[PDB]
């Protein structure tokens, strides 16, 4: 629909960039198609498929419109064939926005290189949960986007913070507009398990071993969250949302220029939500805030400057799971789904907040530069206490474990890097090159010397929370850590024939973490990317790659000898197929993937047995692990109004010795997710559905009053989510979400700390939106 245009004649290519920009709309387009052609002068509020046609008279150009991409192109009577993988140039460096595109698909994406890439061009497993989708599914958070993702298992670790599975690890990997964040630990994470999603244009996840751009980490995978973005046209929503256990949220977003010429734009939300829960006097009172200003200081060059802020506030929390697997006498226990042995007063609230800016250039090249400068915080503040240990006893009374930890971390960092395209042997290639350093510093305080407290609670089969506060004492110690990042990167990605791009890179690395522990340095360290796709028909590739990555270890995971172990490392081995319908509208993969994992950390059995050196009092062992296993996904248009996205991943994780671990993300999980747009008399309804499936998972859990390993088992189960909405207005639309339909009560924890969590029983949410 209508827009406001000023570019004025130029060369096509910053016509074309300067066109992206003017009309939100990604532009790709082959740079040595573009050389030396001239753009025709456009002028005016104008729709922006008439803006396109206009501006590109003379040059012999096409134009494929592809939802919030146009691809350019520029047909000759010749053609020997054709390259579906040609070189192509982008205007929007993050890749095609979600938002308004109608599809459960992505566009382009950058995530595995920095390269400007479709899922077909991408030589690894990228799954994307897209703006739409977090609509249709009521999806506001990322443990909702993550239940909800292909490939990934959701297991809780207690009331405030879950975990994440891929291909037998925890993910540990976080972004931002695709800014690392520094995740060593919990200390230096607080709320990443928590982000609303209100800010968001979608999530994108990036499967195997990612140290090209995220450095150190860990195996598995990465979560790339992308801000959303300010616009050229005034537009915002007002949505406000009801459900199960008195769960009330609302949500406002505003998008627009703030000067009559447009070269000011802006962005802002802010979204809050109460909720209680089916689990016993657990609430949760969220707050968000975000803000975005792009400044044009000239058609070429665009300032940015944002903040964000999220406050995650609980009551009644707990520390591990939310009630203990066995009773004082080694019985199995058995309690209501409401039961929470957190108490009342507990608290695990977690903050974060970022303040950006962003710089970025066009060089007269093709080029394309950019500086990200970022400041974070992440907090926390919690008050824990929750029955724990082998409780009740015969006489229905527990006890309580009760710690306080507070703290902050504060983050900085600078990344900067420069896009391009490139002749070699007569054909076009491009390179990312780019350099980053960051440096955060966590600080806190610990508080477990507790004065004059009692413990004991008379009441176990009816707990409540309803116990007193301890008196906290002093401080019982002060953390501080620094760690400090240092990257180097280039990535290549060569058109060899017309249809084989071959990808070379990697990362050089430096790591150093400093404070109470003795200084961990790893110098120098380079992580290869090596990525091959090969086009089969106008359908169908194949692709290949070899990933790497390194997280250097925890200080505590030394050895026999009191030496830390060497960085636990691993590298993703991958052979695929990929096939791309209706113009990019509809996705497809196949992949067969194997990781090497070598330093893992093993305990070390023989040694703490009795150890031998009181400077480590728990030694461990590096040693090896192999996940084996296949993915199948697909996600788009099956017909006009019906989009799906679902996934397929079979697992099984090892070490060296033979033993199965990881037993607890399961072997075998599907995800299926679907909705349909009437057509008609009913094109103001649309309807949805959808299943997760997980086949058998199980935990080795210690029963301490029987002195006997046990197995616990969860038995593959379903889960079905229904949806509805209805456009009863241009402007307002009214919808319903059910989840978990058949009320399946399941497992989400069993065995951290001997302890055990239920996933959500069925739930409702109604909401209205409403569109200015
Ligand atoms: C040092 C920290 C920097 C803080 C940056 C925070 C940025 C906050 O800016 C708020 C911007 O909101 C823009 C909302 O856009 C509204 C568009 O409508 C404009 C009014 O409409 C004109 C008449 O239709
Ligand atoms: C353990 C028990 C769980 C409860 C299960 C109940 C499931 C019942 O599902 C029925 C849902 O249908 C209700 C239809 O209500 C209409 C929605 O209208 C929205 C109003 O919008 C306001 C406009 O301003």
């Amino acid at each position: 629909q209508e827009v406001e245009f000023d570019i004025p004649p130029q060369a096509l290519g910053s016509a074309l960039q300067e066109f992206g920009r003017q009309a939100d709309i990604q532009v790709l387009y082959r740079p040595e198609e573009v050389r030396n052609k001239r753009s025709s002068a456009i002028k005016g509020k104008l729709e922006p498929n008439q803006a396109i046609t206009e501006l590109l008279r003379g040059t012999g150009a096409s134009v494929d419109f592809q939802g919030n991409a146009i691809t350019i192109s520029v047909a000759e009577a010749a053609d020997s064939s054709v390259d579906l993988g040609a070189t192509m140039i982008t205007s929007n460096q993050l890749g095609t926005i979600t938002e308004d595109s109608g599809s459960y698909t992505p566009g382009t994406i950058a995530t595995a290189t920095r390269l400007v890439l479709t899922p077909r061009e991408t030589p690894q497993s990228i799954t994307v949960v897209t703006r739409q989708n977090m609509d249709d599914f009521g999806l506001n958070n990322i443990d909702d986007v993550m239940r909800h993702t292909p490939g990934i298992t959701v297991s809780a670790y207690d009331t405030d913070r879950n975990n994440y599975y891929a291909r037998g690890f925890s993910i540990n990997n976080f972004q931002y507009d695709g800014i690392p964040s520094t995740a060593r630990n919990v200390g230096y994470s607080a709320g990443n398990t928590l982000s609303d999603m209100a800010i968001y244009d979608r999530v994108e996840v990036l499967k195997g071993a990612t140290g090209l751009l995220t450095g150190a980490g860990s195996l598995g995978a990465t979560i790339n969250l992308i801000r959303k973005k300010p616009t050229h046209e005034f537009k915002g929503h007002v949505e406000l949302g009801a459900g199960s256990w008195d769960n009330y949220r609302s949500e406002l977003d505003v998008s627009g220029p703030l000067t009559e010429s447009g070269n000011v734009r802006g962005r802002a939300v802010a979204a809050y939500q109460d909720k209680h829960s089916f689990m016993d006097h657990y609430e949760r009172k969220t707050s968000v805030y975000y803000g975005i200003l792009e400044f044009d200081l000239n058609p070429d060059t665009m300032l940015t400057v944002g903040a964000d802020y999220q406050d995650n506030d609980p009551k009644g929390s707990g520390w591990s799971g939310s009630f203990p697997l066995f009773d004082s006498q080694g019985n199995r226990n058995d309690v209501s789904r409401s039961f929470n042995n957190g108490a009342k007063w507990s608290s695990w609230e977690q903050y974060t907040r970022t303040v950006f800016a962003n710089l970025e250039h066009n060089f007269a090249n093709g080029w394309v530069g950019k500086v990200q400068l970022d400041h974070k915080i992440n907090g926390y503040h919690a008050p824990l206490g929750a029955i724990m240990g082998d409780w009740p006893a015969p006489d229905n009374s527990a006890k309580i474990v009760a710690q306080k930890y507070t703290g902050e971390t504060k983050s900085n960092s600078l990344d900067i890097y420069l896009t391009g395209p490139f002749q070699f042997l007569g054909r076009e290639h491009e390179l990312v090159v780019g350099t980053s350093a960051s440096f955060s510093h966590w600080e806190g305080k610990s508080y477990w010397n507790l004065r004059n407290y009692d413990n004991t609670t008379d009441d176990f089969i009816n707990w409540d929370g309803d116990i007193g506060k301890p008196d906290w004492g002093t401080p019982s110690q002060y953390i501080d850590d620094k760690t400090r990042q240092l990257g180097s990167y280039m990535t290549a990605r060569f058109n060899v024939t017309d249809d084989l791009n071959l990808f070379l890179g990697g990362r050089v690395v430096d790591y150093r973490v400093t404070g109470l522990n003795p200084t961990i340095r790893e110098s120098g360290r380079f992580i290869p990317y090596v990525g091959a796709v090969y086009d089969l028909n106008d359908t169908y590739s194949v692709y290949a790659s070899y990933t790497d990555i390194f997280m250097p270890q925890d200080s505590w995971y030394r050895d026999s000898s009191n030496k830390l172990l060497e960085p636990d490392e691993g590298q993703n081995y991958e052979i695929g197929i990929k096939g791309e319908y209706l113009d990019g509208r509809l996705n497809t993969s196949l992949a067969y993937f194997e990781i090497h994992e070598e330093n893992r950390a093993e305990e070390d059995a023989l040694y703490n047995s009795k150890p031998t050196n009181p400077a480590i009092t728990y030694a461990y062992k590096g040693i090896k692990a192999k996940t084996k296993g296949y993915e199948a996904e697909i996600s788009g248009e099956l017909a006009p109004g019906w989009q799906v996205q679902a996934g397929y991943t079979h697992k099984i994780i090892r070490d060296d010795s033979g033993k199965k671990v990881s037993t607890w993300e399961p072997q075998d999980q599907l995800s299926l997710y679907t909705s349909y747009k009437f057509k008609g008399a009913l094109d103001k309804l649309t309807v949805g559905g959808g299943a997760r499936w997980q086949g058998k998972s199980w935990q080795m859990v210690y029963n301490n009053p029987r002195s006997r390993w046990e197995k616990f088992s969860q038995e593959d189960y379903w889960l079905v989510d229904l949806m509805a909405r209805y456009q009863i207005t241009d402007k307002l639309s009214a919808s319903v979400n059910v989840n978990n339909v058949f009320d399946k009560t399941y497992y989400t924890n069993i065995g951290f700390y001997t302890s055990a969590s239920y996933g959500d029983p069925r739930n409702l949410m109604f909401s209205t939106r409403w569109d200015f």
